[PDB]
């Protein structure tokens, strides 16, 4: 799956591999779902159908770690994406990452 | 002018006009303390945030609300607001404009520092 997330690195041109990605719910933030991305700068697995109810959720992005780690000064703390969730429907949460700079979109799905 | 904030509506190919924003400044004991708030102008600009004597180095985020400009605009939006999360003035005191553009299901920032 219901919810995934996919990060894209705008200076390297490739997929954001290895970043940490963390999930929570608003109760307060509780955390809901975390893990890091994949070769192919993607994170499946995150929930499942019955966990991943209606209700206000913040994903997390720690994009201060995977700029340092390729030796790229980052501003930002990370990223966070704030969003309701509200027919049946599959949800992606995109990311485009740059060291003074992130564009985010959702894509949702029947 | 140490932190001013520009919001652009990427529908329209306007400014975004009337948009909320709330600065924090987290605390010693880690959490989020207010710090300065205000509303875009007709030119989608907000200047006299603060001034050089109370941004002090910090985190800071800044919180646009972008859910109540579009619901007022008829639009029911994706995200409840755009965030940015930063380390300021840490070597030194520098000017920040932190730029959103705005669109229901997506939104993007940049950052310009200046010295
Ligand atoms: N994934 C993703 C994206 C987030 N923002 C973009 C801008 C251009 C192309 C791709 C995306
Ligand atoms: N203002 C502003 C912007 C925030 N992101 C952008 C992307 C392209 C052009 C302008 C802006
Ligand atoms: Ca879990
Ligand atoms: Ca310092």
């Amino acid at each position: 799956c219901p919810l995934m997330v996919k990060v894209l690195d705008a200076v390297r041109g490739s997929p954001a591999i290895n970043v940490a990605v963390h999930v929570f719910r608003k109760a307060t933030w509780e955390p809901f779902a975390s893990g890091k991305t994949s070769e192919s700068g993607e994170l499946h697995g995150l929930t499942t159908e019955e966990e991943f109810v209606e209700g206000i959720y913040k994903v997390e992005i720690d994009t201060k770690s995977y700029w340092k780690a390729l030796g790229i000064s980052p501003f930002h703390e990370h990223a966070e994406v704030v969003f309701t969730a509200n027919g049946p429907r599959r949800y992606t949460i995109a990311a485009l990452l740059s060291p003074y700079s992130y564009s985010t979109t959702a894509v949702v799905t029947n």
